[PDB]
């Protein structure tokens, strides 16, 4: 309806990177989706996410969602509610938020557009 980035947690990507609370259950935007390079693993999903305000690429996919994506339930402009998440930290200081349970609650072809005018989050 409208007011369409209402529909989206507007400040959980600042809070998931600077807080690193991982109680919260945000509702966000997927903007795109693509494999990461794998050679002898499961395939693996990055996604690049937007809250409303921000988008931020670096959200990973749980293998065990890959069914979402294969199926393309998980799709660019789809908009999910994540139910568990976890942080996790790269040698050189990189952060990576592992999606590990999501739900669609409007697909792709529900929504059909990048919501707002979100813009990238900055480390
Ligand atoms: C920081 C970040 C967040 C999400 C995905 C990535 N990423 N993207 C690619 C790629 O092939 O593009 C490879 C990685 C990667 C992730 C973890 C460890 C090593 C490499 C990196
Ligand atoms: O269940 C999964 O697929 C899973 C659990 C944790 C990770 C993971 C993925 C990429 C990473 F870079 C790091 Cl540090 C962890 O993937």
């Amino acid at each position: 309806g409208s007011h369409m980035v209402g529909q989206l947690s507007r400040g959980a990507i600042a809070a998931i990177m600077q807080k690193g609370d991982t109680n919260i259950k945000p509702i966000l935007q997927v903007i795109n989706i693509r494999p990461i390079t794998t050679g002898n693993s499961p395939p693996r999903y990055r996604l690049l996410m937007s809250d409303g305000l921000n988008t931020l690429s670096s959200f990973m996919l749980a293998t065990q969602l890959n069914p979402l994506v294969e199926e393309e339930q998980l799709s660019s402009n789809c908009v999910c509610q994540i139910h568990r998440f976890i942080v996790n930290t790269l040698k050189d200081g990189r952060r990576v938020v592992i999606l590990m349970e999501l739900e669609v609650l409007k697909s792709a072809e529900a929504v059909g557009v990048k919501i707002g005018n979100p813009v990238p989050y900055n480390e």
